């Protein structure tokens, strides 16, 4: 996976650096992408070296579930800051994927990013959006 990225640019879910999972797989999506699902509660997954530049303040992702869940954005690790938290309710099934926004703090310069997750999602891809 790339070992950094812009923060303003679409990262793929599935394009991740490294995981506590045990039980996620990269899945397909309807028309033909990829993404991460298979997760449980507690699952970590990190993407290394994002570059925020002079700062982003909003995360956005799509993503596909049938349960009520909620995702955390850390920097550096997964005990470091807390961004903010994706909540993210039923958008109808596994394969119904729907862009999801939140803000957070605002981050610049270059991190990893954790993203820590209470339940079952499927995640196609992210993007963070600049400060004013
Ligand atoms: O070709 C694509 C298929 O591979 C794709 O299959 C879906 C893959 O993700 C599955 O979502 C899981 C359902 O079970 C939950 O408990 C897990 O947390 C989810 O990750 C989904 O159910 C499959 O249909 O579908 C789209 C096809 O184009
Ligand atoms: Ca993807
Ligand atoms: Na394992």
């Amino acid at each position: 996976s790339p070992i950094r990225r812009d923060a303003f640019s679409i990262i793929e879910a599935e394009e991740y650096n490294s995981t506590n999972s045990s039980t996620l797989q990269v899945i397909g999506t309807p028309n033909n992408g990829r993404g991460i699902g298979y997760i449980e509660n507690g699952n970590t997954v990190t993407y290394s070296n994002i570059d925020f530049g002079s700062g982003a303040t909003g995360f956005s992702a799509t993503v596909a579930t049938e349960v009520n869940t909620s995702i955390q954005i850390r920097s550096d690790s997964p005990t470091g800051t807390l961004l903010g938290t994706l909540y993210v309710s039923s958008t109808g099934s596994w394969n119904t994927y729907n862009t999801v926004s939140t803000n957070i703090s605002k981050i610049t310069g270059v991190h990893d990013i954790v993203l820590v997750f209470s339940g079952p999602v499927n995640v196609d891809n992210f993007i963070f959006s600049r400060s004013s």
